[PDB]
């Protein structure tokens, strides 16, 4: 099968820090060019406007990072490698919003660039809907050769960990494929 990362029935909290780490799972990320996050989540009704949802970062370059996140309740994406310079096109007026408070999806999906996708191609997707693609470029971890850390929630940048909320995440699955936009709306 596809899937190389699944956990289920976590939370994020003041317990933790906010923070669920996963970065014992950051050698099967590391090397994927064809990938889909998935996570099923339900965000607290009283969550800051921006925060993660799931990241890849770097205690040594705090501006090279990967991020879902939900940001005024639109669920946008950021991949910014070595020289801190985007991957993706923007995403934080994309079109589709979570509900808070409530139970919703978001799934992620990258393609590596082929002779049919010369660019790549990137996906965000919100309760199984497409919010937007992007054409910019199909990097992902491979392209980020500092990162160190794995987590839902409040993600480790230099020696700080921002972006926390109170989650509570019934399923976070990582493939390595790209689910298709049918594959996800079935998925979710």
């Amino acid at each position: 099968g596809a899937m190389v990362i699944e956990k289920e029935d976590v939370e994020t909290n003041a317990s933790n820090g906010q923070r669920v780490d996963l970065s014992s799972e950051l050698d099967k990320l590391k090397k994927l060019e064809n990938a889909t996050v998935h996570m099923e989540f339900k965000p607290d009704a009283k969550a800051p406007a921006f925060y993660n949802l799931f990241s890849v970062s770097s205690a040594t370059k705090k501006d090279e990072y990967f991020t879902m996140a939900v940001y005024n309740n639109t669920a946008t994406l950021e991949g910014r490698g070595s020289d801190g310079k985007q991957f993706y096109n923007n995403y934080n007026d994309a079109p589709l919003k979570v509900k808070p408070g409530q139970w919703n999806s978001v799934t992620f999906t990258v393609e590596k660039p082929t002779a049919e996708l010369p660019k790549g191609r990137v996906r965000l997707y919100v309760n199984g809907v497409l919010s937007r693609t992007s054409l910019r470029s199909g990097n992902f971890i491979k392209d980020m050769p500092d990162v160190t850390h794995v987590q839902i929630g409040a993600t480790k940048r230099a020696n700080n960990t921002v972006w926390g909320s109170n989650l509570q995440i019934r399923n976070l699955t990582v493939y390595n494929r790209a689910l298709t936009p049918e594959e996800v709306q079935k998925r979710s």
